[PDB]
C-alpha cells in the first residue's frame, strides 16, 4: 500500500520477471537498471531513494499526500520534509508527531506553522488547542475571541489565566457586547455578571421589556445591593404588569424594595376603581381581569386599613408625603387608556388621603387635579364617574368646611364645582336625546358654570393661539398685519387685567356650556328659561363672533 508501483511491478509476468533478474544479476556483477527503478530494493541506496521518489510522486499525483509523506520519513530528512509540507499546508497530526524527531525546535516551529494552517481550513478552535501545547495562552485566547469563539475562549482563559487577569474581564464585556447587538439580553446579563460589573447586567435584561423582564431585572438589582435602582425597576414592571390587568402579578412587584409603599395604594385604588368602572359599562366581565379577593371612598379606606396597615394617622402623612413629590406629564389628548386612569388614581390617592387627616383644602386641589386630568384627555366619560364615586350625592358638603370664605383655596373648590355642573349639564342633554324626570328646578342651577370673565379670558385665550399661528404660518410660507398686533394689545393686555385666580384655575368651556344649554332649551316650547336663555345668548354673541 505504501510502496504500490513495485508491488505491481514485481507481479508482472514471469517473462518480464527474467530479464528483471539477470539486470539484477549484472548490476552486483549500468544504464539498464534505470528503467527498471523497482530493482532498487536490492543494489544500492541511492537506486533505492531514487526508488522512493518515484512512489512519491504517484502518491501525489493520485490523492495521498499522506502517503507520500510517510514515504520521505524512511530517508531520513524529516526535517526537510516539514518545511515542504509547511509551504503547500498539508502538515497533520501524523506529521507533528513526527516532529519531535528532528528535535524540540523543530516540533516548536512545526505547531505554529500547523496552527497557522488550521485557521485557514477554518478549524479554530483545534488550531487553538495546539496554541496551547506550545504554552501559548494569550495567543490561543485572542485567536478564538477574534473568531467568535467567545464560549470556547472563556473556558481557556478561566482554565489557565488568574481569575483576576485583564484579559479575562474584557472577554465578558467584548462578548456581553456582541450578545446585548442582537437581542440575547437573557445570557449577555451573565456575561456581564462573569464580568464583575452587575450594575449593567440589571439594565441589559431591563432593555428587553417584557414584564418578566422587568422582574427579574429588578430582582437581581436587589441582589447585587442595588436598592435606588431596584426599586425603579420594580416599578417599571408594575406599570407593565397592569398592561394585561394582572392586579395580583402587579401589586407583587410593589413587594419587593417597600419604598413603593406610597405606590401600593395607587394600585389598590387604581384596581377597585376599574373594577367599579368595567362593571357599570356592560354590567358583568371577565376580561383576564385577575381582581384580588378582599360608598366607594370608604370602600378604599377599609382595603387601605386591612391590605396594607394604615389605620392611625401616623403614616397617613408618610404616605401622602412620599406621594405627593412624584409628578406625571401633562397627559396629551393622545395616551394610552391603561396609563392615563393610573395617573388620574395618583391624584386621586393624593384626594381621598387628604381626606383622612383633615386636610380638606388640598383635597378639593388633588380632587381637581384628577378631573381636570381626564377632561384635557377627553375621555368625558372617566370625568364624569370620578364624581360619582367620589362626590356620590353632589359638592355642597365640602362647602361648609372650606367655601365658606375660610381659606384663600375656595378658587379651586369653584373650578371642581363648576366641572361638576359640566357633566350634569352633558348628562342633561342625552337624556333629552334617545339614550323631563331631571326636571327645570335643577336646570336654573347651571348658573354659576355661565361666568362672563371665564368666557372672554378663554376668548382672549383663543386669539392669543390664533395669533400665534397667523405669524407661524407666514414665517413658515417663508421658506391686517398692524391690527394683528393691535389685536394682541386687546387681547394678551386685556387677560393680564383678571384676578390671578382666574387663570390659575381651569373651567369648562362657557361658549360650549352656553351651546348646549340653548341647543337643550329647543325641545321644550314654552319655556323661556328665565332669564337663563337670554344670559346664554347675550354670552354667544359677544364671545361667539371672534
Amino acid at each position: 500500500s505504501l510502496l504500490p508501483l513495485s508491488t505491481s511491478l514485481d507481479h508482472r509476468s514471469k517473462e518480464e520477471l527474467h530479464q528483471d533478474c539477470l539486470v539484477l544479476a549484472t548490476a552486483k556483477h549500468s544504464a539498464d537498471v534505470e528503467e527498471r527503478f523497482h530493482l532498487g530494493l536490492f543494489t544500492d541506496r541511492a537506486t533505492l531513494y531514487r526508488m522512493i521518489d518515484i512512489e512519491g510522486k504517484g502518491h501525489l499525483e493520485n490523492g495521498h499526500p499522506e502517503l507520500f509523506h510517510q514515504l520521505m520519513l524512511w530517508k531520513g530528512d524529516l526535517k526537510g520534509v516539514l518545511q515542504t509540507a509547511a509551504e503547500r499546508g498539508e502538515l497533520t497530526d501524523n506529521l507533528v508527531a513526527m516532529a519531535p524527531a528532528a528535535g524540540y525546535h523543530v516540533w516548536l516551529w512545526a505547531v505554529e506553522a500547523f496552527a497557522k494552517q488550521l485557521c485557514f481550513q477554518d478549524q479554530y478552535v483545534k488550531a487553538a488547542s495546539h496554541l496551547l501545547s506550545i504554552h501559548k495562552v494569550y495567543e490561543a485566547v485572542e485567536l478564538l475571541k477574534s473568531n467568535h469563539f467567545y464560549r470556547e475562549a472563556i473556558a481557556i482563559a478561566k482554565a489557565r489565566l488568574r481569575p483576576e487577569d485583564p484579559v479575562l474581564k474584557d472577554l465578558y464585556l467584548s462578548w456581553g457586547t456582541v450578545l446585548e447587538r442582537d437581542g440575547h439580553y437573557a445570557v449577555a446579563a451573565k456575561c456581564y455578571l462573569g464580568a464583575t460589573c452587575a450594575y449593567d447586567a440589571a439594565k441589559v435584561l431591563a432593555k428587553k421589556g417584557d414584564a418578566a423582564s422587568l422582574r427579574t431585572a429588578a430582582e437581581l438589582a436587589a441582589i447585587v445591593g442595588e436598592d435606588e435602582l431596584s426599586a425603579s425597576l420594580a416599578l417599571r414592571c408594575a406599570q407593565e404588569l397592569l398592561l394585561a390587568n394582572n392586579w395580583v402579578g402587579a401589586q407583587e412587584a410593589l413587594q419587593l424594595h417597600e419604598s413603593l409603599q406610597g405606590q401600593r395604594l395607587v394600585f389598590c385604588l387604581l384596581e377597585l376603581l376599574s373594577r367599579h368602572l368595567e362593571e357599570k359599562q356592560l354590567s358583568e366581565g371577565k376580561s383576564s381581569s385577575s381582581y384580588h379577593t378582599w360608598p366607594f371612598v370608604e370602600r378604599v379606606t377599609a382595603v387601605w386599613k386591612s391590605i396594607f396597615s394604615l389605620d392611625t394617622p401616623e403614616q397617613y402623612q408618610e404616605a401622602f408625603q412620599k406621594l405627593q413629590n412624584i409628578k406625571y406629564p401633562s397627559a396629551t389628548n393622545n395616551t394610552p387608556a391603561k396609563q392615563l386612569l393610573l395617573h388620574i388614581c395618583h391624584d386621586l390617592t393624593l384626594a381621598v388621603l387628604s381626606q383622612q387627616m383633615a386636610s380638606w383644602d388640598e383635597a378639593v386641589q388633588a380632587l381637581l387635579r384628577a378631573v381636570v386630568r381626564s377632561y384635557d384627555s377627553g375621555s368625558f366619560t372617566i370625568m364624569q364617574e370620578v364624581y360619582s364615586a367620589f362626590l356620590p350625592d353632589g359638592c355642597d358638603h365640602l362647602r361648609d368646611k372650606l367655601g365658606d370664605h375660610q381659606s384663600p383655596a375656595t378658587p379651586a373648590f369653584k373650578s371642581l364645582e363648576a366641572f361638576f355642573l359640566y357633566g350634569r349639564l352633558y348628562e342633561f342633554w342625552w337624556s333629552l336625546s334617545r339614550p323631563t324626570e331631571e326636571g327645570e328646578r335643577m336646570l336654573s342651577t347651571f348658573k354659576e358654570l355661565f361666568s362672563e370673565k371665564h368666557a372672554s379670558l378663554q376668548n382672549s385665550q383663543r386669539t392669543v393661539a390664533e395669533v400665534q399661528e397667523t405669524l407661524a404660518e407666514m414665517i413658515r410660507q417663508h421658506q391686517s398685519l398692524p391690527e394683528l398686533t393691535k389685536r394682541l394689545t386687546e387681547a394678551n393686555q386685556r387677560m393680564a387685567k383678571f384676578p390671578e385666580s382666574i387663570k390659575a384655575w381651569p373651567f369648562p368651556d362657557v361658549l360650549e356650556c352656553c351651546l348646549v344649554l340653548l341647543l337643550i332649551r329647543s325641545h321644550f316650547p314654552g319655556c323661556l328659561a328665565q332669564e337663563m336663555q337670554q344670559q346664554a345668548q347675550e354670552l354667544l354673541q359677544k364671545y361667539g363672533n371672534t
